[PDB]
């Protein structure tokens, strides 16, 4: 909360221009629609109150029908300058706005972001912040300046044209006013409680989808839609509510704006025959008031804004004024001439100013000659990046100096010192440009020809010009997303340019492939020449060439020596313990980086109207009543604009007996078809939701009973992930809701008008309702843009500010990469050449939308003064006379505006969504493997489990490149074991996806007992075999489900008796809740090993003849793996396993042991066999490894 008139300070000259303008011509507008009335109160009380004397019936309309055109022209030029006025003075003070705000944190340092506000945030602040400050200069101020101005000239065209009928009207305004604030509130209790019963109900297929592995290897596909039917019939008694609750919260409104000129216009003929009021003067006022009245109703959100804007503004300007003290631009510096590399660092002792007591930097001392290879490998986790966070002075030293030449870095200049070092840190940094932009950050001023030879020596040259758009190319969200190595080689050449004396290398090759790994020491021998070198390296070959080493130890240095001579001193120093953790980051690499890999014209509306609408055909007994009730709710929109209309032709009746009368019908029946109102609203609205929702349901239930007939080829393809199908069933079922359900309401009642408002115009007078209906088009168009007012045109700027905001989004993120360069002069000026292209196109939206809301603003009110020039001609041509045409005009105006309040209160149909193509793809895709196939010779009984492969061969439609299987044949006996291993990580676990049927071999047999698993009910044969996930992730239920989810039914003595073989039972014993205790990921996270645990108490349920153990080690406990296995060797009694693991003490007693290799097997045999015929091969070897 900073103040108001303190967002107002980015403002310029011009910009105190377009103010001026934006309240003037927002201040017309607003005093227009009571100084219309009263055009026409003077109207209407000389057209009719001069019935003998014709004279003065011509220059009277006509005098009057010349000022409706100039309250007609009067609003091109103050509705053509409110809103292209202030769209495009909150564009001149956002946008340099962002400018400042990225002047003012890439030149801010590095502490800032660690003592200070979380990086988390500043990158957000630029987006949800500088938006809702942006809707409080334009929008929410230009609807203020318009309502004040409504509001008192509600008030003096109001109490001077009659006292005592505004006194009246002014204790009525509370009664109406208090219940649409009741209409507001609970549709929002509700609006709450319904969409996070959704959120819960929305997860439910999030586990699901995730973990389609375990689901589809089970029978458990259906019960797993048992949940999410019963998940959604809470969402339906959230949602019947709804109705009943909007039924009579519009029931409220219609009793008592009918019994509320039960009053008004009896009071109104209570004093035009005791000589006070005129007709005119009495439907001005009332309406003069109720005008004035509801428009302060909308100044409270316009107001709403004002408080949001003046404390999300106060984040912005903490980051914008902000002294540093670290001192960048230091002009009293001092500069050198000739630098040779000369770095040493004497007792310093450093760590970090976020938790002040540790002690990471030890009385440091590092010596680097001038021009070699020093290289600092010591224990991991003792900083190892902070030593070169400060070479490069990040931050600064609490006690020592750093020397350089001989020099402190408090002496030299920051922009001049980082000119000298380069920098390449484990992952590298490249923005939303082009290519050569994304080099021309070390150094702005090269030419074409320095940059291609320079690519070239860091061997990126070749691939660059097999792009297609050449340096040209995006880089970014486009680009055809660059691998890793081409990443990495960029800003290897990034720092070619900028030709640096001192080099930092902190983990070049540390994740890449033994390609391209290969590709970078051969561009970085090419740069290594002659430069002072301080590489922290991942392998050998950097070790071997590397001059001088320095070894850590808890932040201290400890071994200083070369590559020979601490090889030379074996296990007695500590660089054979450099070794034990050197390749433990070698082969965890690479198999990671492969998980990375392997985790990864009106016919097109034709059926989709009717196909849809014929599945909702259980339901034709809750849409023939609804109908009824949305006919008595159309004729009521228009009977009361007759009962208004035929007043307004009695006050002008010079017999006073019959006044009377002639009221007291008409304040009769506008009470008698009051109650017949709200007992009849609360079945147009409530009918028309249970016709709704049970439609949405039967969607949501056939859509999720359908995906799970997909292969399991199908659901790892480009757009069928996780967070991608839940969007399919969030935004595909309710944008479907609204298009059966509403369009019927909305048709139905938008033409119960037309045959109860057209009849009084086709009966009184044949002649006027024509002229009327066919300028009827105009009028209800004229007033959906004063509905699509109100809540500002030119809405969701994100999607013309989300180009530019990756930009800063990655600025800021990036901002030690960014500081390491003298690079913060372009990502402003980058960052402005992203916002000009969409700053032209909110101007020119401006001039198109602000005259497109002024014509239709014209023709309006136009239209009104061609429709009562029409009324003085049949009048004075004696072919009428006052009192049937100024019933009939009133009627087609009023019904005329009731149309337009149904349009705009039940939207999003005009192409509100195309949904419908998305819903009938998804439930009419087929498959080409039916997972439950009728017609299919069945499952005989206890079978003796024979698995055999033959000739196989296997590719998956991923990447059809690499053959995995070439003529691989493999048979399991008759129930005993079938062991495999094989190298290069657990993804020889596909071979268990070919028995499941995951996938289809691309040649061969699949054949159990003598027999295909094309010859059996996949749910069937499904049942009798068990398997073992690689990674267990579990349900967010109990774990006395998770067990229990492991067969058809289940009983208590099987889950106990199986968790206690499964020996898990010992510490679900010593649980809080046990059995009962709720797991998953809502409540109590698990180890990995007692996660393993689970898995194994599931699989043992199955009592399956047949059993597909993957990876059961990692469970880290030597008593547990033995006493697990003694279990396990009970888990085989008359049982056929294959049994895939890594320690071979777990396969020592197994029958015949296998190896993948090339799509074939290796060896054949087990322990005493393959080391006494073949003892020279791998089986021997990997003994001796572990
Ligand atoms: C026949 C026309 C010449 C007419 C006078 C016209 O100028 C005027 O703009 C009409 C369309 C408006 C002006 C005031 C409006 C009313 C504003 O005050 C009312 O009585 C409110 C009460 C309530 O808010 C209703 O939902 C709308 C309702 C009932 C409006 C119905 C239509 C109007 C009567
Ligand atoms: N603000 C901070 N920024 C970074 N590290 C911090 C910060 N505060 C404390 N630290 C500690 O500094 C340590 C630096 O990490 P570590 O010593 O494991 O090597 P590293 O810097 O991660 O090496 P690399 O970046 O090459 O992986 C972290 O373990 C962290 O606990
Ligand atoms: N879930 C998956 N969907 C599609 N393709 C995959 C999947 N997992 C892995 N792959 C592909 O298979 C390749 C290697 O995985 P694969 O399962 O073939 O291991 P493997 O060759 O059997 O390993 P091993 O050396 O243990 O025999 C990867 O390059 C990857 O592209």
């Amino acid at each position: 909360g900073v103040a108001f008139k303190e967002l107002f300070r980015f403002a310029d000259g011009l910009d105190y221009v377009l103010m001026g303008i934006g309240s003037v011509g927002a201040f017309v507008h607003g005093c227009s629609l009571p100084l219309f009335l009263r055009f026409f109160a003077d109207l209407v009380n000389s057209f009719g109150s001069n019935s003998n004397n014709v004279e003065k019936m011509m220059e009277e309309v006509l005098k009057y029908a010349l000022y409706f055109l100039v309250v007609g022209a009067a609003i091109w030029a103050s509705s053509w300058a409110e809103i292209s006025c202030w769209m495009w003075s909150g564009e001149r003070q956002t946008t340099k706005m962002r400018i400042k705000y990225l002047e003012a944190a890439l030149n801010q340092d590095i502490q800032f972001f660690d003592t200070e506000v979380r990086t988390s945030d500043v990158v957000f602040a630029i987006n949800t912040d500088a938006v809702m400050v942006q809707d409080a200069i334009s929008e929410k101020l230009g609807n203020f300046i318009h309502y004040m101005a409504t509001f008192v000239s509600g008030f003096i065209v109001g109490f001077t044209a009659v006292w005592q009928l505004a006194l009246v009207t002014l204790a009525v305004v509370p009664l109406i006013a208090v219940i649409g604030g009741i209409h507001t509130t609970t549709l929002s209790k509700l609006s709450n409680k319904s969409q996070e019963s959704l959120s819960q109900a929305g997860n439910i297929v999030e586990q699901t989808v995730v973990q389609i592995r375990v689901v589809m290897a089970f029978v458990g596909e259906s019960r797993a839609s048992q949940a999410y039917s019963s998940a959604l019939k809470i969402a339906q008694k959230l949602g019947y509510k709804t109705g009943l609750a909007k039924g009579m919260g519009l029931g409220a409104t219609y009793f008592v704006v009918f019994c509320c000129y039960a009053l008004l216009l009896w009071y109104g003929g209570y004093l035009v025959r005791h000589h006070l009021t005129n007709g005119g003067l009495a439907i001005a006022t009332m309406f003069a008031v109720m005008i004035g009245g509801l428009a302060l109703g909308q100044s409270a959100p316009s107001m709403a804004a004002f408080a949001k804007a003046k404390v999300a503004a106060a984040k912005i300007f903490r980051i914008i004024d902000h002294k540093p003290t670290i001192e960048r631009n230091s002009e009293s510096g001092v500069e050198l001439d000739s630098v040779t590399g000369l770095v040493e660092l004497k007792n310093v002792d450093f760590s970090y100013p976020s938790r002040p007591d540790v002690k990471i930097l030890n009385n440091f001392c590092l010596s680097v000659p001038a021009g070699k290879t020093i290289a600092l490998v010591g224990s991991s986790g003792s900083g190892k990046s902070t030593v070169v966070s400060l070479i490069e002075r990040f931050y600064d030293p609490n006690s020592g100096q750093v020397l350089l030449d001989g020099q402190d870095l408090k002496t030299l200049k920051l922009r001049w010192l980082r000119q000298q070092i380069g920098l390449v840190s484990q992952e590298p940094a490249l923005f939303a440009t082009s290519i050569k932009e994304n080099i021309l950050l070390g150094r702005p001023d090269a030419d074409q020809v320095e940059i291609e030879e320079a690519a070239r020596v860091a061997n990126a040259h070749s691939f660059i010009i097999k792009l297609p758009d050449g340096f040209d190319t995006q880089v970014g969200e486009r680009g055809l997303q660059l691998s890793g190595g081409q990443k990495q080689r960029i800003a290897i050449a990034r720092a070619m340019l900028k030709n640096p004396a001192i080099l930092l290398l902190d983990q070049a090759t540390s994740a890449l492939d033994s390609e391209s790994e290969k590709l970078v020491q051969e561009a970085l021998d090419r740069f290594m020449i002659g430069r002072t070198t301080l590489i922290i390296a991942h392998r050998l070959s950097t070790i071997r060439k590397a001059d001088l080493v320095a070894v850590l130890q808890q932040g201290s240095v400890s071994e200083i020596g070369t590559h020979d001579e601490l090889f030379s001193k074996g296990e007695n120093g500590v660089y054979a313990k450099l070794i034990k953790m050197q390749e433990a980051a070698h082969e965890t690499a690479m198999s990671n980086a492969r998980k990375s890999s392997a985790r990864p014209a009106f016919k097109d509306q034709a059926n989709s109207f009717w196909r849809l609408a014929k599945m909702n055909s259980p339901e034709w007994k809750y849409a023939l009543l609804g109908s009824v009730g949305s006919v008595i709710c159309g004729s009521l929109s228009a009977f009361f604009a007759y009962v208004l209309s035929a007043v307004l032709s009695v006050y002008y009746n010079p017999d006073h007996e019959y006044m009377i009368k002639q009221i007291d019908k008409y304040c009769y029946l506008l009470i008698g078809l009051s109650s017949a109102a709200l007992v009849f609203n609360t079945l147009q609205h409530s009918f028309w939701d249970i016709v709704g929702e049970n439609l949405t349901k039967r969607v949501r239930e056939k859509m999720l009973s359908a995906v799970l007939k997909n292969e399991m080829a199908w659901f790892d393809q480009e757009e069928n992930e996780s967070a991608r199908i839940a969007a399919r069933l969030a935004l595909d079922a309710n944008n479907v809701r609204s298009a059966i359900g509403d369009r019927i309401s909305v048709i139905v009642q938008n033409t119960a008008l037309m045959l109860v408002a057209c009849t009084a115009g086709f009966v009184l007078q044949w002649r006027l309702a024509l002229v009327l209906v066919a300028v009827f088009p105009v009028v209800v168009a004229a007033t959906v843009l004063q509905k699509m007012f109100m809540t500002g045109f030119s809405g969701d700027l994100e999607a013309a500010h989300a180009k530019g905001t990756q930009l800063a989004g990655e600025a800021i993120a990036n901002v030690r990469t960014v500081a390491a360069f003298n690079s913060e002069a372009k990502i402003v000026r980058l960052y402005t050449a992203n916002l000009e292209p969409p700053l032209k196109r909110c101007f020119w939206k401006g001039q198109i939308a602000g005259s497109g809301y002024g014509v239709a603003q014209f023709c309006l009110y136009a239209s009104y003064a061609l429709g009562l020039w029409y009324a003085s001609w049949l009048v004075k041509h004696g072919i009428s006379d006052f009192s049937k045409t100024i019933r009939v005009f009133m009627v087609l105006m009023v019904s005329a505006n009731g149309a337009a309040e149904t349009l705009t209160l039940a939207p999003d149909f005009i192409k509100g969504g195309q949904a419908m193509r998305s819903v009938f793809e998804l439930l009419d895709r087929k498959t080409e493997i039916e997972p439950d196939d009728p017609d299919t010779t069945p499952v005989p009984d206890r079978l003796r489990g024979e698995v055999e492969l033959k000739h196989i061969d296997f590719s998956y439609p991923s990447r059809p490149d690499i053959q995995i299987f070439r003529d691989l044949s493999l048979r399991a006996r008759a129930g005993k074991t079938l062991a495999l291993v094989g190298p290069s990580g657990c993804g020889k676990s596909s071979v268990i996806s070919l028995i499941q049927r995951f996938y289809e071999p691309s040649s061969g047999r699949v054949m159990i007992d003598g027999k295909d698993i094309r010859k059996y009910n996949l749910k069937a044969i499904r049942k009798h075999i068990a398997i073992v996930p690689q990674e267990p992730c579990l349900f967010g239920t109990t774990i006395y489900e998770n067990i229990a989810y492991g067969h058809e039914c289940a009983t208590e003595a099987e889950i106990i008796q199986a968790a206690t073989l499964a020996s898990a039972h010992k510490f679900i014993s010593a649980l809080p809740e046990g059995y009962k205790t709720y797991v998953g990921e809502r409540g109590v996270q698990l180890s990995g090993g007692q996660k393993q645990r689970i898995a194994i108490a599931r699989a043992l349920v199955r009592k399956a003849e047949i059993m597909l153990l993957d990876q059961a080690t990692s469970a880290l406990d030597a008593e547990s793996e033995r006493s697990v296995q003694e279990a396990l060797d009970q888990a085989c009694s008359g049982r056929t396993s294959i049994v895939v693991a890594h320690r071979l003490s777990t396969i020592r007693n197994a029958h015949v042991i296998a190896v993948i290799d090339d799509g074939k097997v290796a060896e054949q045999g087990s322990h005493s066999h393959l080391l006494k015929n073949h003892p020279d091969g791998i089986y021997a070897r990997m003994i001796q490894l572990q």
